[PDB]
């Protein structure tokens, strides 16, 4: 029998036990992790982007549960269906010479710009647009199945300038037009645009106040409204010898959607996008989110190239391809083991596509501890040459293992702090990436020291070319000693000799970053709808369509310019709750009816009439010359009763003789009659969105809905939508507080989905960042046991963060979903170089603060720079990517390494050289 008396003896005496047991546990996690759970589905990028458990979120979830469960023999109905049954017992533009339809937002389309920046209103450009449509769309084998038709002989014509010129100038097609048709149609537009600008000319005049010349085919209206950019025909542009057409649109007679993807993938995806006359600058085929998964999985080639560069750096630093490959195996194993823990142990069903971004992060930050442990091992061999391997192991762990933990933990804690967000995808990403970071640490203090012991024991001897080897060894020596001279002589001189320059420069940058973040221009919230969220780089044609061209065309602007009033919907008899799993996007739970509700009592009838009339007297209510007889159903019912006659006994309980507080049995009787009477007398039809009573399976009223229109207009601005929400919710809450028992539990809902998202981005970032800062300063104290070093560190970290976040604001980032996570993660990353220099400063033998800074830079500079570099390189490799999340994360990684390294190496070490503690000054007791 044999057994090691300590962990340092286990690593030294039995390395193969540690590596064998680790490899076994890893292949078990790999096998069970791929065999047991359902694989991730990335087909919707926006899955999990709704807050869950917010007041507004639960009411919004509840109102959606009510709408899916309303209908014949559903949980709820608009119609009393038991009563309904119980009563029922008693192309060529000369020959054809029209377009098949008006252009619309439902058709597949492309935006053209000029090659070489000239105006598109010329015969070469006009034909080149028709040429691209024929060449790239109508030619495709499934166009003929997808296109609209008048007969099986041919598809409909496309809507483009050349075909409007052909129909107006009696040509057969765009290909047969001549230069006189182009200038004639310009003179027609340039003179008739007046009546479009003034609002007289309109869609269907083929309006008689406009000269007939204009109204032909609706062509002048359709060109100006659909096909040309808004700046073309305005009084400011039209007085030019030729007005400048910068952009034009083409519409295809095929519908937007997943049917477009073969046409896209064959003819557009790998295309040059230019004919040499004109360039396709925007595409709207209805396939942006449907193409996401392909680009997402293809772009995994750049994280793979990043692994090869991080292997080169680490092999040159360690001088060992064995230690290097075994270190990268442990890095990748931490992603596998974290995935097994996440899906099998923690039981997360949802895996957001941002969990794939954890590979880039771990490739970048995974090897930092290997640089530390290898440096400390080499220092330990040098300062104890005659040590037994278990003593060389224990001394190496005594020096390295805590520093390695505080640096891993502060970044993991920053990821886990995002689990306070209400947004499901943010919480799921925080838990997965935080777990991979901690699993990577466990491997760096088990696997990696056992690998270092096997290397030491065997591979120092075991496992023309000899010339190439000797020449390579000579270059590797030169790089070693040049780097040693830099970190141990050059860099300490540059930091210390210019300390008063550095303190002024880095403090001025800190004040500048704080002004940009806290004063002007501050970081903004997202400013477009969730279905308009960017997924590709902004140069992609699908993103340029949304970011530029939706502003420049009149038919697209009409959708923005709409004066849409906020609805005020008030629901009783249902509980506003989210009984689904808040970590699963597809688990919305079931509708919960309220058992204390009662509309039918005389007191409930009386109060809910008075609520309707008191609400109509508010300044938030919009009065209309058209009455709405749906809005408050009890007024329309009271009105109907006051028009019922009494000479037939079959109508008697419903008589006009009855005072309004109807006996409970007359209310639930005559309401059913009134609802059935409506359905055939008026012919008005009730759908799941219509306000009224809701009946259950055997016709008892289990819910009531009211709806009113507001003065407040729907906006994407946070500050104004917060004033609508606070004004109406606090008035309705105050008014409800005096309601009868059985109406005091009602609730208000409206189009608040985007405001709830904005409110959760703002809240979750503040809390996750406050938690991330609290952990960073706490471990800084517990690492250093000195308040002065801990103050200089947290001030350098604060300057790092203000410069990092102010730089993201100058680059034009908003506080959207992944951006909001990077801001707490900045804190967690920014810790590391200040804790490493801070421990080297206290460790220093030298009594004088200058000698302590020289020892700190000398000992620690090499490993700190290798860590910064491998993270910067992992970020730089993501820059060719098509997926926007990969380019945003790689941009953040480069920037935060530069700022973090500069503030740690120069500013923090200059504070230590000017006023760093000596003896026991600032030291904390036990
Ligand atoms: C958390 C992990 C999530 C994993 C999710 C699953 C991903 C599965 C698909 C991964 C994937 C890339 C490789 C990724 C490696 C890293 C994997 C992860 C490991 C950790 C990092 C497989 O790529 C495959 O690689 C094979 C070779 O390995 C190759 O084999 C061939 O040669 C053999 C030899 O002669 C021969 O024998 C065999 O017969 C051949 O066919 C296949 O043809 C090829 O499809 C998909 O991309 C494929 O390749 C291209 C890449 O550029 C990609 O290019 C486009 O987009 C790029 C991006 O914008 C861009 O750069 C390119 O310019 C652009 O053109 C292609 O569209 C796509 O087809
Ligand atoms: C789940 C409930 C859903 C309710 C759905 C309601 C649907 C709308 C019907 C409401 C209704 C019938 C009610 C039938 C009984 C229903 C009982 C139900 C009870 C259970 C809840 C109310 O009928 C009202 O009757 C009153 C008398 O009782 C009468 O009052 C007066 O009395 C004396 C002169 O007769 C006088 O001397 C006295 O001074 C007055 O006071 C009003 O003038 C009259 O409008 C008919 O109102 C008409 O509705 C039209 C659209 O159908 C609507 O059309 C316009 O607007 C449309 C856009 O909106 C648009 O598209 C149309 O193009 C447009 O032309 C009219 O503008 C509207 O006028
Ligand atoms: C070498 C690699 C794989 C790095 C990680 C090594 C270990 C630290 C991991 C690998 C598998 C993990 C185990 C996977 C499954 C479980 C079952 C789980 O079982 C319980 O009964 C939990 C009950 C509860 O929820 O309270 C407890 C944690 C445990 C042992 C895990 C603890 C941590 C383990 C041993
Ligand atoms: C790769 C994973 C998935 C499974 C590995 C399972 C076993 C095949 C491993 C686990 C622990 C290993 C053992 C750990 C320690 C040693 C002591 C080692 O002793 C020595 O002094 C080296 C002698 C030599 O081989 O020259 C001999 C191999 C052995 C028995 C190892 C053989 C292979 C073992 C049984
Ligand atoms: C990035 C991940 C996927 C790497 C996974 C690596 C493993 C498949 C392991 C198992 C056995 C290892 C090999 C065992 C022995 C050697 C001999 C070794 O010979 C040397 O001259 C070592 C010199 C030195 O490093 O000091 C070079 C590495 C290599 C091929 C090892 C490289 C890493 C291997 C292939
Ligand atoms: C760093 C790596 C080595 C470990 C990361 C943990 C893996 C065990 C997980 C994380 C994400 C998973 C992938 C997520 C997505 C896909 C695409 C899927 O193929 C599709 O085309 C899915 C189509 C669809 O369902 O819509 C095949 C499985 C795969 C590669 C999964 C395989 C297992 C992966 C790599
Ligand atoms: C999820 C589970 C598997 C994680 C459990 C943690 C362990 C895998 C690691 C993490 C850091 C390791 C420690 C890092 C540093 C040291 C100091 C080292 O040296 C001393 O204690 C010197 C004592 C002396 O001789 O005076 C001994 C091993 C030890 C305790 C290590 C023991 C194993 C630890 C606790
Ligand atoms: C990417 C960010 C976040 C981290 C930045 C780290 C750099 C400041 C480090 C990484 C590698 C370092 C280099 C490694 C080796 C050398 C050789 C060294 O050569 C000498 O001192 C002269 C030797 C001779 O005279 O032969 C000069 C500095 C330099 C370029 C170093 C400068 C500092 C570098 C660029
Ligand atoms: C630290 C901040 C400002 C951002 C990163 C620094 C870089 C922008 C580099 C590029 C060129 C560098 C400069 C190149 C040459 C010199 C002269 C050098 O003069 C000395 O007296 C050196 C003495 C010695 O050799 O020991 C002092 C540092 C300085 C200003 C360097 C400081 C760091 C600089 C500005
Ligand atoms: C103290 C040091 C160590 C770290 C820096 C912390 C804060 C001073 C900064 C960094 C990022 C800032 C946040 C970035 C973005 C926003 C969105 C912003 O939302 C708005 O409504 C802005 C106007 C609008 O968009 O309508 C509210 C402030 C907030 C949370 C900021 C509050 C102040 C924060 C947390
Ligand atoms: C909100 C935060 C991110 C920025 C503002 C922080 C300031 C309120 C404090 C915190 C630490 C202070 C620094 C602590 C130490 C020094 C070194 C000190 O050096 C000397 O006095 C050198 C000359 C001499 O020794 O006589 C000069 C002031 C300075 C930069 C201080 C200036 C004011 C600082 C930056
Ligand atoms: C290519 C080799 C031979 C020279 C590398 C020179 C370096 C100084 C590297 C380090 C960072 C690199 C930059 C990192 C990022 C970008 C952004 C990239 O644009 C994008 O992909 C947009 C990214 C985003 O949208 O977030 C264009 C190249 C550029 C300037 C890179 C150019 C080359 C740089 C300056
Ligand atoms: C020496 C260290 C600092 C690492 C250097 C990394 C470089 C090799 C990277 C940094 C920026 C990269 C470039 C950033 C952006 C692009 C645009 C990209 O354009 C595309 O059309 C493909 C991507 C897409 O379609 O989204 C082609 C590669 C290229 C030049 C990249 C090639 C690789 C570069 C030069
Ligand atoms: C933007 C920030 C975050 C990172 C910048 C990293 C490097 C690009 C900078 C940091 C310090 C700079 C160095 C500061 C001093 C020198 C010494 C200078 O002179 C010599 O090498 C000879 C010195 C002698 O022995 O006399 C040449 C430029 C160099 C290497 C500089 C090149 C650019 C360096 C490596
Ligand atoms: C802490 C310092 C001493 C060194 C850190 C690395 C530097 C190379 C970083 C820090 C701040 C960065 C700057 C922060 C902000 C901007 C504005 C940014 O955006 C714009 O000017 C607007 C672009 C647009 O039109 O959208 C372009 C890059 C730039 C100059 C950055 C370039 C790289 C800088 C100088
Ligand atoms: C349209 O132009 C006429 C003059 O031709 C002008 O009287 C009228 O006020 C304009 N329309 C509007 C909405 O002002
Ligand atoms: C591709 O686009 C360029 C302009 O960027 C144009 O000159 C060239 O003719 C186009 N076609 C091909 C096949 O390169
Ligand atoms: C009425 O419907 C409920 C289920 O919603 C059922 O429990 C009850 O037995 C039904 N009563 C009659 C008389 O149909
Ligand atoms: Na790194
Ligand atoms: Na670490
Ligand atoms: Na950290």
């Amino acid at each position: 029998f044999k057994f090691p008396r300590s962990y340092a003896a286990l690593l030294a005496d039995w390395p193969v036990v540690v590596l064998g047991m680790c490899t076994l546990l890893i292949v078990v996690c790999a096998l069970v992790g791929v065999l047991v759970p359902e694989l991730p589905d990335f087909s919707d990028p926006l899955l999990g982007f709704e807050p869950r458990g917010t007041t507004i979120g639960q009411r919004l979830v509840t109102w959606n549960n009510m709408m899916r469960n309303t209908g014949y023999k559903a949980t709820l109905a608009n119609y009393p269906y038991k009563y309904a049954e119980e009563q029922a017992r008693s192309w060529n533009f000369q020959k054809d010479s029209f377009f098949c339809d008006v252009p619309s937002d439902g058709y597949s389309r492309v935006v053209f710009a000029s090659a070489g920046g000239e105006t598109l209103w010329n015969l070469p450009a006009i034909k080149s647009m028709c040429d691209v449509d024929n060449s790239r769309i109508r030619s495709h084998p499934q166009f003929s199945d997808l296109c609209q038709r008048t007969t099986a002989v041919s598809c409909c014509p496309s809507w483009t300038l050349g075909n409007y010129i052909a129909i107006l100038n009696n040509r057969s097609s765009c290909q047969k037009i001549v230069e006189r048709d182009v200038s004639h149609t310009l003179k027609l537009l340039r003179t008739c645009a007046k009546h479009y600008q003034n609002g007289t000319l309109g869609p269907d005049c083929w309006c008689t106040n406009v000269p007939r010349k204009c109204t032909k085919y609706n062509a002048v209206y359709q060109i100006l409204h659909y096909l040309v950019d808004k700046d073309f025909m305005t009084p400011k542009t039209a007085d030019y010898a030729v007005p400048a057409l910068k952009y034009s649109m083409l519409f295809s007679p095929t519908e937007k959607g997943e049917s477009m993807m073969n046409i896209y993938l064959d003819n557009f995806e790998n295309w040059n996008s230019s004919d040499g006359i004109t360039t396709v600058t925007g595409i709207e085929f209805g396939i942006k989110h449907s193409l996401f998964q392909d680009y997402l999985l293809m772009d995994t080639v750049y994280p793979a190239i990043a692994i090869a560069i991080v292997l080169l750096i680490m092999c040159v630093y360690t001088k060992s391809m064995f230690i290097t490959l075994m270190t990268m195996f442990a890095i990748i194993s931490s992603l596998i083991v974290s995935y097994f823990l996440y899906r099998v142990v923690f039981n997360f069903e949802f895996f957001p596509f941002m969990n794939l971004t954890a590979l880039i992060i771990l490739v970048g930050i995974g090897a930092d501890d290997a640089f530390v442990l290898c440096d400390v091992w080499n220092y330990t061999k040098f300062d104890k040459p005659r040590a037994e391997t278990s003593e060389a192991v224990s001394v190496t762990l005594q020096h390295a293992a805590l520093s390695m933990f505080v640096t891993s933990f502060t970044t993991a804690a920053a990821f886990y702090a995002n689990y306070v967000s209400n947004i499901t995808a943010i919480r799921c990403f925080g838990v997965y990436a935080g777990t991979a970071i901690l699993v990577n640490y466990v491997l760096m203090v088990t696997w990696l020291p056992a690998v270092i012991v096997l290397h030491e024991r065997y591979l120092l001897n075991i496992f023309c070319w000899a010339v190439l080897c000797q020449k390579c060894r000579r270059v590797l020596f030169a790089v070693s000693e040049a780097s040693r001279i830099f970190f141990e002589k050059v860099l300490p001189c540059i930091v210390i000799k210019f300390r008063y320059l550095w303190l002024i420069w880095f403090l001025a940058l800190t004040v500048g970053g704080a002004y940009i973040v806290c004063v002007n221009p501050k970081m903004k919230l997202p400013s477009l709808e969730l279905s308009e969220f960017q997924v590709f780089r902004s140069s992609h044609p699908f993103e340029r369509y949304d970011a530029e061209f939706k502003k420049l065309f009149m038919f697209e602007r009409v959708h923005h310019g709409e004066e849409l009033h906020m609805p005020i919907t008030v629901i009783w008899g249902v509980s506003p709750e989210d009984s689904g799993d808040p970590l699963n996007p597809k688990s919305k739970g079931e509708l919960t009816l309220d058992s204390t509700f009662n509309i039918a009592s005389p007191a409930s009838q009386a109060w809910i009439l008075h609520f309707c009339q008191k609400l109509r007297n508010q300044t938030f209510f919009h009065q209309t010359e058209q009455q709405d007889f749906t809005s408050c159903f009890i007024e329309t019912f009271k009105q109907w009763m006051e028009n019922q006659d009494c000479d037939e006994p079959a109508l008697y309980p419903c008589c006009s003789h009855c005072s309004f507080p109807y006996k409970q049995e007359v209310f639930e009787l005559c309401i059913k009659k009134a609802i059935m009477e409506l359905d055939r007398s008026t012919g008005y039809h009730l759908n799941n969105k219509t306000p009224g009573p809701r009946f259950d399976i055997n016709d008892t009223i289990r819910a009531v809905v009211l709806e009113f229109q507001s003065t407040f207009l729907f906006t994407l601005a946070y500050e104004k939508m917060q004033q609508f929400y606070k004004e109406v919710d606090s008035w309705i809450s105050h008014e409800l507080s005096s309601a009868p028992e059985g109406l005091s539990r009602g609730w208000f809902v409206s189009n608040l989905e985007f405001y709830d998202l904005q409110d959760s981005l703002s809240d979750g970032t503040l809390i996750a960042m406050g938690l991330s800062v609290a952990v960073a300063f706490s471990v800084m104290l517990l690492t250093t046991w000195n308040i002065i070093i801990s103050l200089y560190a947290i001030v350098s970290i604060a300057g790092t963060i203000f410069v990092t976040v102010g730089s993201l604001v100058l680059l034009g980032w908003e506080l959207n979903v992944l951006e909001s996570v990077t801001i707490s993660v900045a804190v967690g990353l920014s810790v590391d170089f200040a804790v490493h220099y801070g421990v080297a400063y206290r460790l220093a033998p030298d009594p004088d603060r200058e000698g302590k800074v020289i020892f700190s830079l000398s000992r620690m500079g090499s490993a700190i720079a290798m860590a910064a570099l491998t993270t910067f390189v992992a970020g730089a490799m993501m820059m060719p990517s098509t997926v926007l999340a990969y380019t945003q994360l790689g941009t953040f990684m480069m920037l935060v390494m530069c700022v973090s390294w500069a503030f740690a190496t120069f500013f923090f070490q200059c504070l230590c050289r000017c006023l760093g503690p000596q003896g026991t000054c600032g030291q904390i007791p036990f």
